[PDB]
């Protein structure tokens, strides 16, 4: 069997065993996949959680804001690979934004250093982590970004919704690079999925937000479970959407696509 | 393996071994899929066609402007697949517009009636076949249509375009249907193919503006494209098609997915 | 000054005094603007709402799904305005579709034979009343049609949201062929109305909910004056394209 | 007789007589408005440049980057409009985007510091404008902002396709925060026009034949055509939303490109 039977896939973004990105490379693994792992703030920690998963995998530090992690990244990569041997996958699943663009905070005073690092982190790192890898990637590769949609303004979200915005603008001109290599760039749109990323006349906005997903989705969503948007990228990551790139795959129980 | 291993999937639109339901079905028969065919009227030149594939498929009559054909549908199709058996999958690739509704004909001369036939057949059917299917489709199943992207007006595609926008609007409703089953519906968005749709429209706009244009409007598709567009090669679609009839996007429904190379997303 | 002043305008679908169509042709009347109105099957009863507008219009009979009606149309348009004259404006707001197509009914029981005459007369309408006209229209004129946003699903609306679909494709191919004429073509997409035309009261309460400035569904006249922005000359760079008169709703998630 | 006729309306991102801005700038005044106009870093010269407007205003310096001019705009804004005296209208026609990442220079080099600068002056400063600014609108008023669709990536747009993006989304907090005043938020999505930083775009050398493909592509997409050298249609629309005329859209676009977007070729 295996949806990426062979597949070298790089997963960044695991912080917890709720992350997206822990489903992402449990199912990745799940489907024969090779994985390299790569986490932020502390590995000690990561690495006993990345040991849940059910196979073992290197895995690298790198702070997404550190030009040094970046410009090093490859060659440790290629290390814990193997020398003759590419990516074929990578997996873009970090985001950040400082408290005061997000929830309760007027949209208004959030400063400019705060909305700036969450753009860098969450945005700009999109495109200096393909900058990095693409190199060290195989014809046919997949890099995959997480998104949530931000084409209409909400509660709570705020500057975070901005910096998607431009996540999403990023993701089409990666596009334009990665089409050098063969490889394609796409993002998976996801619904809310409990995470701990993710308070009372501020709660009571995330509830309403979070409850319209179900309502709408045609096919329900459920906020508990993490798997279908794992699949979801597990399905760009392979060789069955060959033909897709610089777009936005929506894994959302189809909620974007209905009114009410 | 095979990443539709076990599914029972009913593909509506071969006419040619170029047609994309051509190469959809040997794709979904190379991946495991048990299927069902159904051809709309040259069926003993369809049948030589469906002869073409890898594994047996019967071949089911469907005029889907014909309600007697869509009334009997469900009981044909289980009768081929056996009783107490379902579908997984149902794959809509049809399309037709009178040459009225395109190419070189100005865009005001087309009659209403042709219009309205090419509708039907190409936006409305969508609804009717999930009618007429989704009785006797299993749970976690997946309905796809074809589409060309219609969010901007272009030379020559003219009512085709009109009619599309409709099979969009018409797939978000049939998802708000389909969801009460268990199932899925999603339209993907193709890049130009080489199939014999086209033929007798590009074929009459020969010495025309519109002709050019035509041949502009897909010469341009592979300039846009960041990982390039082949038009001969319909097989990258047939494997979209596959992936959303599969297990593998199991939380997108009333949407659409581009399978053209990223060519939309690009403006040069 | 008066946006309008000096202008020959068409305005089609006034069937009461609470049409849209209506609020349109009064706003534009009181902005200078000289109209002739069409109407479809009640015309005694129509040239009765139309005698409430502040000036007088020659009231002309036109049933879109009638070829004749079509083809006579720019002439009896020419005789009502005069020889030397032309339409600055054309307004499209006409719209209906079979009860079998919306609401309560279910969405697969609608048979087409009801589905083509909602999109007959909702959406290739316009199409023919743009063939029609062009040919008596001035360069920089614009033709305007009414639009409900149809980019997600929703209850009851149904088969009139594929109408809809249908008529924002055609708008863009109007477009095409109005700028061979130096006309704009537009939609202007509104929030619901209390017009003539359980979920349905759900869903249009969201709109005032959504919308960052509030939607009052009872006043037509922020519509209409919307209508009237784009059949001036301050829009003069925007066609086949669509403007939302809706409070931005559409913009909003919640 | 005025389509903005007894409004008071501040107009941004003046930098010669071919500024979007300036024209904009023109439109309303010969429509009725009363102005206060601001200039970023060559004040001297700006202040020649809008001598050239059919009717004098006063002119205040704004960067948008700078903290305490931002903190002082109502009040040297108030001065200048007369005090008890509020305004109904602000045009932010502002924009920048470093060359590393606007053209030839590949999308990969621009480094986070150039794009951080581009996405300041581009995108958020039209939050900061608003936010300093809607403390003195009236009810009914309205913010306009400059767009050109970023919807689709292209060749030398760049990072500033990417500052246009956040733009966008930005506009829709806006039209959130300025709803609480009866104001209304929107962008104006311009076709291109030949102006002063169209300049810092194109070149690849190569400069005046990429304005030709550009012009003759552009028009040609258009349905009513398109003409880079005229501003006047784009200005007439950002009046237009300055109007009472378009009174229902809010966090919205309205598009100034000769229906270009709406058109595949
Ligand atoms: N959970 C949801 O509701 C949901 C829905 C849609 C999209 N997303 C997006 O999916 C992605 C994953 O988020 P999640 O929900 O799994 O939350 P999470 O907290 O589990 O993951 C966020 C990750 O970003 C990493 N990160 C922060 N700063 C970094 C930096 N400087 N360098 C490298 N990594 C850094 C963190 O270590 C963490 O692993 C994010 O981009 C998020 O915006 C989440
Ligand atoms: N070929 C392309 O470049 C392209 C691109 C995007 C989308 N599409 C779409 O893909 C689908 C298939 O197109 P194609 O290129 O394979 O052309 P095709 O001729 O191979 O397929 C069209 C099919 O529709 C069937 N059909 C027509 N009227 C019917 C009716 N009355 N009842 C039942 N079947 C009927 C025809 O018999 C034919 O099998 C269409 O929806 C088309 O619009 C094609
Ligand atoms: N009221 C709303 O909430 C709202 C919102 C958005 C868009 N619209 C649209 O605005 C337009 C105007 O409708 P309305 O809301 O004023 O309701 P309405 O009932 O007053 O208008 C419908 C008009 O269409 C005309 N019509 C129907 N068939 C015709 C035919 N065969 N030939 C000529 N005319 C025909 C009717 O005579 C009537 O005057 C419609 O297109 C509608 O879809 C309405
Ligand atoms: N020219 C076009 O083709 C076009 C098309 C669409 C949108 N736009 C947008 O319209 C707006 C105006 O650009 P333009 O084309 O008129 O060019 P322009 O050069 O005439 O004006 C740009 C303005 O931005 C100002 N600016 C830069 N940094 C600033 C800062 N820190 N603080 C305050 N002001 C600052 C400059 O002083 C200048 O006045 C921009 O937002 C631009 O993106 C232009
Ligand atoms: O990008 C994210 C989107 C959602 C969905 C959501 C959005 C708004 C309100 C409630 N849920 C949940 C978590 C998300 O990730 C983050 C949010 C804030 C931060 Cl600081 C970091 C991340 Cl990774
Ligand atoms: O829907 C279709 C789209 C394209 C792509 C295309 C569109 C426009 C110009 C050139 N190529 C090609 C074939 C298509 O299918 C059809 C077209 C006309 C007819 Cl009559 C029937 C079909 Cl199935
Ligand atoms: O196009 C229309 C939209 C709305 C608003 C609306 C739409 C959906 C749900 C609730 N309200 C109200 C009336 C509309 O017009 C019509 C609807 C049906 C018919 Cl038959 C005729 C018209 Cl003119
Ligand atoms: O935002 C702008 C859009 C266009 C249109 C355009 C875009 C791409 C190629 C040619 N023309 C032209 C000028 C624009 O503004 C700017 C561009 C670069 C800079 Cl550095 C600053 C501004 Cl304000």
């Amino acid at each position: 069997t295996g949806l990426l039977d062979g597949k070298r896939i790089l997963v960044s973004g695991i912080i917890t065993d709720s992350s997206i990105a822990f489903h992402i490379a449990r199912v990745a693994q799940e489907q024969g996949a090779q994985l390299v792992l790569t986490g932020f703030d502390r590995l000690r920690l990561i690495q006993r959680i990345t040991d849940r998963l059910p196979a073992k995998a290197p895995l690298l530090e790198l702070d997404v804001q550190n030009e040094e992690h970046l410009a090093s990244l490859a060659g440790r990569v290629t290390e814990a690979i193997g020398a003759g041997n590419k990516l074929d996958g990578v997996v873009h699943s970090i985001g950040f934004m400082p408290q005061t663009g997000m929830g309760i905070n007027p949209f208004f005073d959030a400063p400019y250093a705060d909305v700036s690092k969450g753009i860098h982190i969450s945005a700009y790192s999109y495109a200096s982590m393909a900058k990095a890898l693409l190199p060290i990637m195989n014809p046919g590769g997949s890099i995959v970004g997480m998104d949530f949609d931000p084409s209409r303004a909400m509660p709570a979200y705020n500057w975070m919704t901005v910096a998607k915005s431009a996540l999403e603008s990023v993701n089409r001109f990666v596009a334009r690079e990665a089409g050098k290599y063969g490889v394609r760039s796409n993002l998976v749109a996801a619904g809310p999925i409990r995470t701990l990323a993710m308070g009372e006349e501020a709660g009571a906005q995330i509830q309403l937000l979070e409850e319209g997903w179900d309502q709408r989705a045609p096919i329900g969503w459920n906020m508990k479970d993490a798997t279908p948007v794992a699949k979801t990228v597990c399905a760009l990551l392979s060789d069955w959407l060959p033909a897709t790139t610089g777009d936005i795959i929506y894994a959302d129980g189809g909620a974007h696509t209905q009114l009410l």
